């Protein structure tokens, strides 16, 4: 058998407290601030959450405040964590190299690598392995607010297994861990895991006869920061692909548009997203390169995975002729200041049937099928 | 139109790799002192500070203060640079039970996850060429800093690197560095160093000389370490790994014990996949794990030839399952990780490294694949 | 999301109604085949183990209501006994026919008052709304299944409904849904299996996405089915009978009647106008919207709407429909032979866009006068 | 070249109107004794026979000859007109389990399909000229028969208005009306009566008086109800609605309770619509729902404002997300749709009554769309 697996995590997740800090900060900076210059980084461990990072910026923003509209609704108090406070300003040195003497460039951020993919199993152009993990998280913290799963609370994770031997997917695992009370009724817990696991299965009519790994750990009573330790940027394949999707390292939480981490990932899904789109693969990725200070990418590289369905050079030459690669030009193309961050900071950045996202949007699919004709 | 992968890699005084450096400094005190001590241990360095916090259950004391020292004072700090919070919580006893199993003679993984390990044979580490490119530039610059070969620059750095694989040998497309700088260095010395260590490590390879070479492309870069910008722990997962030609399941190495699959899956991973490419049958293989915490052995396995397997796939995967033993106890030790000093992997990768000795790079699998896979 | 999400649905030929509308034109059809001046108003009503067949005939012909029901019903899995059939068959009012029937001119006078709309877009072959020929193309080949045995374990009530995302230019399935009677002994993976693979070859015919979302017997259990389940009447389909929501409609059904009722035959004529005018390339969306009055011989009014697609000024649009079309009901009901035409067919899977008939009001054979006549 | 749009409306005495009204009588008197009734009323009038028929689970008795007499009564027929056929199944229990979730706290959408919700600012109740104006020829008609103040006239009766849109005003175009008379009756007198009706109509909405009048065109109308054509239940669904300006699903309304979301949620859609047009988010709009059997929420919607949207599009979608609940059984409940009347809508439209208060046409979502669209 052929068996892929991906993950999810939830809302109280350590390393997810972390990263919705960070893009709380961050909106609250780019409300204020449309050029703000944010790279909020945050850890969370016991009783310590520490704020740090580079920001320049004509805003203020109250951490603290920021911090708690995070953690109140997951069950935290104000008397449960110290705070610190480290925000440095920006390296004068970067800020140099990004703001171009020409004042319609952006350079980049920073060297790097990002990949952008999509597919077509799934209407979100994702792995399904990464659309059920993430489905089941949402539903249980859905009916955790809503009362209609008891005694729970919010750290969680997920893990689904997919069986793609066949042109028919299968399920072969779900698994779900959940901190529970400790007066929990374990049938019940139970029987609500089996029941949602069920029911999302059944939301894509996929086989119901899979392995259900419930609590494996057999007891999740201590959890969050006190179980375990989060810092921003630490689920980097949870907010992408799921694995099937490389990935060049970069974290995007905390981070304003001019970081090509952030900036650039987004503009290559949303190129590999309408590739697929457009027929003109099954599965795209797409591969740029930057360094500091230059306004545009400096390698490119586009994977079809034996899937294309015309040749792979018209591909490339239609992406080319598609798309405008300059920084600044993506940055406004896909309204990235004024989009919010706070909610792809849980359940994935990507393929979001609940959200309207700009790089998620089949808006280039006609110019692909023009620019790719004989 | 060109096929242009690139990789990349970061200095000792980089500050996301401080940070996994005393990470693992930490996790090879406390083994040092107790070989049954559960480890996470997560560092944020930012402008002043240094946050030391995770999960310790130990007999050892460790000073962390003396560690981190250890670790910044060839990079050019002093006593006075950082305040260094400490912040040393327990192992959840939640999550201990489910890893110490009651049974004795097995160890429940310590958490769920997925895993991928990768090889390939294009060069004698068994890694991908743009990876070993970036780090050997960033070994031989740090060593020439510290030989005083190369004057007037600090332990901050990067480098990235792009190959063409149009054609069946690789060329090198581009080779891009950025160093930290003094204030009063000569730039003419310092781009004809760059250049010269460039040459010396194609040349190394066997490769062409007449690429193009991006040489601190911000302009300045006399700011940097934890002052330019904040570091954290397990925040360049693809540079520590498979420079994003391989894939990746998330999870980082630096700070845990080996209880913890997401470091000694990964490692065993790779050493499958390297005695796989050895024993010629493959020249490519990636090989992805699942885990499900509290459970001994993994729930899912795939193995990714990349139609580059020189037998059937059905029996690769078999040769494997046969000449490996699964069991998280038993391959902990068969690479004798407990035992292992992490440290010298926290910076210039974890796989493919010819200047040190580890036990997943051991070709000590080979025979018993050949003879398993008829 | 915030996205241009259209809906259309379909029927099988086992659905209540359409049960109704298929003995209304098949009685109409063995009257017209007797007596090509029959008037024929014939409603049908089908619930739980009744079928009523009512309205106004007046004809020479004579039809059994009995044994034509019986061949609607019967290749759907009923027999002999399972319906009481009542018929009240009246006449037509002879107040009525003196206007329709005006002996002294030469014309017919309309059957009725009312306002009927035609429509015609370049999305398909057919050119007709994309949601609509998917909607039906799903039963259509779950229903030859069924008969041919490829698909067991099936009854022939079900329901279909396709969800087309238009927010770009290009479109892309949002939602394939469909519902079908199934045997209580059915294999539901089977059945899910069939299902997506069917709805997955109708996109494929159509070089459409193949990963949209897919609904699939959404109550869970659908056993109790035809008349049993829900009552059927005449004319309660008219949306799925015409345009699927895309097209306006002013009301009238089709089923049962003679081709003096415009709500049928006016409706027919306006969608041969609306379709000659995009095939001729005068816009890419037409509707046409014609009024009546009883009794009289033309249309009391007209609208022509091409919704910001005219490829040139609306008004020679207008002038060209106007000079290439005869708007007298007698002219245009003999210009698409609607005497000789068989109903039947187009009692299921919609009345136009019909690439599996050879319907008159469907022909391209007015585009080269309209090409003339808007120069 | 004139843009001349056209509207109906039909009597009392209709024939469809007949069985819709008998059909809604039923179930309001379903509703007056259980008001978790179950209905699905179909009624047959044709000649000498009225059927009465579908599917209703109830613990109420309704005695369905007598109400049929409440209806055709005061139309002028007795109790020997007409054989009346009781064919009264139960509900489905497969629909049933459907609809009837086992959390109680939704209903499921009782079938598939579409509705759609419209309203424009050409009235003060905020509907179609032509529909206005058409159903208040006949009530006023109507009125007038009841009150003796136009006498040898009948029931059963159509009107249709055409009014001119080409320019800013629209201008009456023609106004039709066919009324049924007696043998005896003075044709100068009924075709005064009816030319001073339509004026006074014109003049109620400030308009011209000079248009085509087209009075009993048939030139004889003495035979009419049931013996002059078959009535149906919903057979008037346009009518019913907007008159051909909105588009329509295809669903009728009379006989079915609030679970019918052919009912409820064009009810429900209307409701949207007219507080979008009354906040003034837009002079016309049009509301697409679509649903599938047991589903508590919509599976698609679509807003059109036609081009005459006062702010973005997105907002006005933005708006109404946040201002209505789309869970069923809550705008059933919103609504107050177990304890509305409906016998009262089944002539003269379902939509822009001033002479009823219905929930759907009150405008008390308007504040909160003003301040939900900023
Ligand atoms: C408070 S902000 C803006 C002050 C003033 N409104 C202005 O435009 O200058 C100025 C600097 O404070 C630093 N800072 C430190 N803590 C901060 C916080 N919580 N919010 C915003 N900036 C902060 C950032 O480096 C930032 O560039
Ligand atoms: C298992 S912990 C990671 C290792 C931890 N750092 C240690 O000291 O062993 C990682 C994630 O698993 C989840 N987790 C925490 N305690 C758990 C338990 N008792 N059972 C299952 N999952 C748990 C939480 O979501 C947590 O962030
Ligand atoms: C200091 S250790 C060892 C003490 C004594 N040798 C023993 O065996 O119990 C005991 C606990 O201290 C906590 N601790 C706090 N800071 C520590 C540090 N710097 N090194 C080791 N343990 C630390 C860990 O949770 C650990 O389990
Ligand atoms: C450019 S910084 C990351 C973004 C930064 N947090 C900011 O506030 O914009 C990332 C890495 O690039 C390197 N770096 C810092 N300053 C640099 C410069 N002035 N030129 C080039 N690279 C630099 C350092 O290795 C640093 O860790
Ligand atoms: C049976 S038809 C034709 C009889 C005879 N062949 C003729 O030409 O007079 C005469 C009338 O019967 C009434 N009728 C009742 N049931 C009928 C049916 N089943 N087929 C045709 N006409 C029917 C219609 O009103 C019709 O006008
Ligand atoms: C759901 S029923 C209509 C409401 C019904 N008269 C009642 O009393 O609730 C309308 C159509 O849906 C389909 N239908 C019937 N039973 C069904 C079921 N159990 N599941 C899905 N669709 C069904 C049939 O095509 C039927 O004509
Ligand atoms: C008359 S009601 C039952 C009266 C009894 N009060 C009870 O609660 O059970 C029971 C069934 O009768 C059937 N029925 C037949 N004709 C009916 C009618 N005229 N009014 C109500 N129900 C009728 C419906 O299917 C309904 O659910
Ligand atoms: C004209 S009849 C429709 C077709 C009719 N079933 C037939 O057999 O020809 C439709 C409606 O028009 C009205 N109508 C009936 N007889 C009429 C007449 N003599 N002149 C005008 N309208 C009439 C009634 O309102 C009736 O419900
Ligand atoms: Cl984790
Ligand atoms: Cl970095
Ligand atoms: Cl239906
Ligand atoms: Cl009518």
């Amino acid at each position: 058998k052929k068996i892929i697996t991906s993950e999810s995590v939830g809302a109280g997740h350590p390393d997810k407290i972390c990263d919705q800090i960070s893009d709380a900060i961050l909106d609250e900076c780019l409300s204020q601030d449309q050029n703000s210059r944010v790279a909020c980084e945050v850890l969370a461990c016991n009783r310590l959450i520490v704020i740090a990072g580079e920001i320049t910026t004509h805003a203020y923003v109250d951490v603290v405040k920021t911090a708690w509209e995070i953690i109140k609704p997951l069950g935290y108090d104000e008397n449960d964590f110290t705070i610190i406070s480290n925000v440095n300003k920006q390296s004068v040195d970067i800020a140099q190299s990004v703001d171009k003497t020409n004042k319609n460039l952006i350079g980049a951020g920073d060297q790097g690598i990002v990949f952008g993919y999509a597919c077509d199993e799934t209407p979100q152009y994702m792995p399904l392995t990464s659309v059920l993990a993430h489905e089941l998280l949402k539903e249980i913290e859905r009916q955790r607010r809503s009362k209609e799963f008891i005694k729970i609370q919010a750290d969680m994770k997920s893990q689904v297994s997919i069986d793609y031997s066949n042109s028919t997917p299968l399920i072969e695992t779900m698994l779900v861990s959940i901190q529970h009370d400790e007066d929990y009724d374990v049938e019940y817990f139970n029987k609500k895991v089996s029941a949602i696991m069920e029911q999302i299965a059944k939301k894509y009519n996929l086989n119901t006869n899979f392995k259900k790994i419930i609590n494996s750990s057999g007891r999740f009573v201590i959890g969050g920061p006190i179980g375990d330790t989060g810092l921003t940027g630490r689920k980097i394949i949870v907010d992408t692909y799921g694995g099937v999707g490389h990935h060049g390292g970069g974290a995007f939480s905390g981070k304003d548009p001019t970081k090509v981490d952030r900036s650039a990932s987004y503009f290559a899904r949303w190129i590999a997203k309408n590739v697929v789109a457009a027929k003109l693969a099954k599965q795209c990725e797409i591969q740029l390169a930057f360094a500091i200070g230059q306004p545009q990418p400096v390698a490119m590289y586009v994977n079809t995975f034996n899937t294309n369905l015309i040749d792979e050079t018209k591909i490339f030459e239609a992406i080319k002729k598609s798309f405008n690669f300059d920084i600044k030009t993506f940055i406004n193309d896909l309204n990235l200041w004024t989009t919010k961050y706070l909610p792809v900071a849980t359940y994935g950045h990507f393929g979001r049937d609940d959200l309207d996202l700009s790089w998620e949007k089949l808006n280039k699919v006609e110019d692909l099928i023009k620019n790719s004709k004989h």
